């Protein structure tokens, strides 16, 4: 929070902040991932998820956010989840024999974004659409960091981060409808 | 075509199971044809469930009214279907092509396909417009692939300009979608 009000005095808005700290996530996982370059990709992946929550902090200490500030930023995060599994996936498909594991990391790719999909289109029609983001990103990145670690490194140790992911992500989704299925007023008729 | 939403809702059965049946059958064609290369076969199947799942409409209408959770599983499924799509298609192009910017290219509308129906739903949900800039995304992606595994007179190179163009577009409905959030009432006002 003071990075925050430090950020704010070079003439950085919240926004500015949110699509330079997306910006850089992307690219981190798209030149770092295909590498091979898991365990770096994975710290600054990491590191620009927390950079991110500077945007709140900005946004607080200007005295309020924006609605579209927050639209932007959820964007993004759906922008930088796709990026992530898609360098992961780039190096998984054209430098690893492992067909099942592209599966299973498309699988996480699509159900990144339809689980934030259904928590706001749930919320467009008033109804609740959370439960079952943080630790899927915790899973896979742990995975993909221990599969490439500078030291004693583990490299089954992706494929249990993916698989792991994408089950409890099929779960989730399953789950954040049934939320909605039994949200008030999900059934009445308009 | 609204006799077919009567005699669907006689048997007993709701828009919502037509949906996820419609839903399925999409995912299991685009999965099972795509990788294997029968892209016009795939084109068809995946148009075809385009027009059935418009069915859970036209039972909503005819029925005085379709549900909240109805809508919200309508486009969950959606997304779900274009997500396989174009897995299906990325599976033939990755590793049955050697076209690395095609793969790109797929990846792309892989994404952009979640993302500008996102910023919809996501500035909906904050009272907010997210709309403008995918009947014809579907329409460019399949249209190409059709073509490219046309029955006797193919054209290959449509795939690559079916994505190509796709990719591009779909970029450029994601920030149209995002000035339309912008430029939304309220939008901008601090809080």
């Amino acid at each position: 929070t003071p990075i925050a009000r430090g950020l704010l005095r070079v003439g950085l808005t919240p926004d500015v902040v949110t699509i330079l700290g997306t910006t850089a996530s992307v690219a981190g996982a798209l030149t770092l991932f295909p590498m091979g370059k898991l365990f770096a990709g994975a710290c600054v992946v990491w590191f620009f998820v927390l950079f991110d929550m500077l945007d709140g902090a900005m946004a607080r200490e200007r005295g309020g956010g924006t609605r579209f500030g927050a639209v932007l930023d959820a964007t993004c995060d759906r922008i930088s989840d796709g990026a992530v599994f898609c360098g992961l996936l780039w190096w998984i498909a054209f430098h690893m024999r492992d067909r099942p594991l592209v599966i299973a990391t498309l699988i996480c790719l699509v159900t990144s974004q339809v689980i934030s999909y259904i928590k706001a289109r749930a919320e467009a029609s008033g109804l609740r659409g959370d439960g079952g983001r943080p630790e899927r990103l915790i899973i896979v990145l742990t995975g993909a960091g221990v599969s490439d670690f500078p030291f004693v490194p583990w490299p089954p140790a992706l494929s249990v981060g993916m698989w792991l992911l994408a089950v409890a992500s099929v779960i989730t989704c399953v789950q954040r409808l049934h939320t909605v299925w039994t949200s008030p007023g999900a059934i009445d008729r308009m």
